[PDB]
């Protein structure tokens, strides 16, 4: 029947598993699913070389996710957008002609404990039932200041395809964006001003 997902129990890649060890009890409460045999579900990680506000600063940007995504050709919130859960953009993405769309809505925004997550209800696509979580965390040693930013989905595996290929899909996607994410943090965080 419907399984839990088991992302909490095991090493993403990019991750020590020190770090790791540190971040079980947050990814077992953010980053677990219930998920039924139609659906996958994955967990990417990013290291990234700058203060966790520096990064929660551009992920927690829901009307703005082409500062940290590749492809965006527009998003749109319209008037007059406030961040509260619940709200909506219209993503353009522009990695095929016609350009794919997107309608998000923002379901979780949480700044003390640095998390959001959002949910595609609708547009062009094969992400049926998209949903993901983006948690942001600090870590320390010896003075030295790093992020770690974790983010898991669940989807539905669209008819025709396999679960290989939607979780390769969907894992690239999500990668190269956190790849973005880490360059242009990182580079917030050496110029600073
Ligand atoms: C890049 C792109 C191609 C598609 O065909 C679907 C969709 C338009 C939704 C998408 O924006 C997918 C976005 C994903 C998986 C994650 C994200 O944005 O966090």
């Amino acid at each position: 029947l419907s399984t839990i997902t088991t992302h909490h129990l095991t090493v993403p890649p990019g991750l020590t598993p020190e770090e790791f060890q540190e971040l079980s009890s947050s990814i077992a409460e953010f980053h677990s699913y219930r998920i039924n045999p139609g659906q996958c579900s994955s967990l990417l990680a990013q290291r990234i070389h700058a203060p966790v506000e520096t990064v929660w600063t551009v992920v927690r940007r829901f009307d703005k996710p082409q500062t940290y995504k590749h492809f965006i050709k527009s998003c749109s919130v319209g008037e007059d957008f406030r961040m509260t859960v619940g709200s909506t953009r219209d993503v353009t993405v522009i990695s095929g002609l016609p350009a794919a769309t997107s309608t998000e809505r923002l379901d979780i925004l949480d700044d003390d404990r640095h998390v959001t997550g959002f949910s595609i209800i609708g547009g062009e696509h094969r992400l049926r039932n998209y949903r993901s979580v983006t948690t942001v965390h600090g870590f320390e040693r010896d003075g030295e200041i790093w992020t770690v930013v974790l983010e898991s989905y669940v989807v539905d595996v669209p008819e025709g395809n396999t679960e290989e290929d939607t979780r390769l899909f969907a894992d690239t996607v999500v990668k190269l964006n956190l790849q973005k994410l880490a360059s242009v943090t990182e580079t917030l965080a050496r110029e600073a001003g």
